[PDB]
């Protein structure tokens, strides 16, 4: 998976 996006919500929690 890329989580182009999906990554800010999944990064800092």
């Amino acid at each position: 998976f890329v989580p182009w996006f999906k990554k800010f919500x999944e990064r800092i929690l």
